[PDB]
RNA sequence: AUUAAGACAUUCGUGAGUGAUUUAUUUCCAUGAAGUGGCGU
């Protein structure tokens, strides 16, 4: 996570899922000037294959027409996913509000074997949503 | 504020109903209430 100016993120006992399933944090404040998109992409090197691309965490393409226009195979998969969307001033007790849309994102591990060239075509596509980028979606190596 | 929050795998339920420790088996087999006279020559 990166945090700016003055934000403090202490240790404590989370809730993250459903059936209130508790979790503990570590923080820990690794080195300055240093990029958390580098550090994931450095541990990801590994599975690094030069005529394909690996995508590493869900990646949503709002159509799948290009993309598939754009590589020779898809080996890939579909994940579901929907928000529970929520204003800064909600009701907080009640029956919240869910996207209304349910969106198919790409599973991790999914390959793309794009044609000769091209390769940056298919990753303008893929980071054309840096929304979803920052938020930790559409990341490959 | 995060496909989230609330939710006892719980309620009712006799290990109970029928059942003879009974049937078959001679306290029986063998066995002498018997033995001997004595003295007075």
């Amino acid at each position: 996570i990166t945090l700016s100016g003055e934000s403090e993120l202490s240790s404590d006992i989370i809730q993250l899922g459903g059936q209130r399933s508790v979790f503990r944090m570590e923080v820990e404040s690794i080195e300055e000037n240093s990029d958390i998109q580098e550090k994931y992409q450095t541990a990801a090197q590994f599975l690094t294959q030069s005529d394909r691309l690996l995508i590493l965490s869900p990646t949503y393409v709002d159509n799948l027409k290009e993309l598939s226009a754009l590589c020779n195979f898809m080996w890939s998969d579909s994940i579901v996913f929907r928000n529970i969307q929520t204003t800064n001033a909600s009701n907080f007790y009640g029956k919240p509000i869910k996207s209304s849309s349910k969106y198919h994102f790409l599973k991790p591990g999914s390959v793309l074997y794009f044609k000769q060239g091209k390769r940056k075509e298919v990753e303008k596509l893929l980071m054309d949503y840096t929304y979803l980028r920052l938020s930790g979606y559409n990341i490959y190596i």
